[PDB]
């Protein structure tokens, strides 16, 4: 609660199938107050295929993501108190459908 100013918010990004995604958001905000980050309509953490990291004591936020299915296609946000970054996804696919792990 001293300076909070999102300088460079999230962009679009382009992946083809089974690769992976890197969404870099720099602000000024050495602190931690409250902050919540959903994409799609699940909890961004999991495990490998996907997961939250970051530096700068959080003054780079950098999500990387793994195997990217065409299924992925989703919504972006992130919500860092009055500053908001949201940027669409977007990834190929092949198969017109899969029986594997729906």
């Amino acid at each position: 609660t001293a300076k909070n100013t999102v300088v460079r918010g999230l962009e679009n990004v382009e992946a083809l199938e089974g690769g992976e995604a890197l969404f870099e958001c720099q602000l000024s905000q050495p602190e931690v107050a409250a902050h919540t980050w959903l994409l799609d309509d699940e909890p961004v953490r999991t495990s490998e295929n996907a997961e939250v990291v970051f530096f700068e004591n959080g003054l780079r936020h950098l999500l990387l993501l793994k195997n990217l299915r065409p299924q992925d296609s989703c919504r972006v946000t992130f919500l860092a108190g009055d500053m908001v970054t949201s940027a669409f996804l977007t990834v190929r696919g092949g198969l017109e459908h899969h029986h594997h792990h729906h």
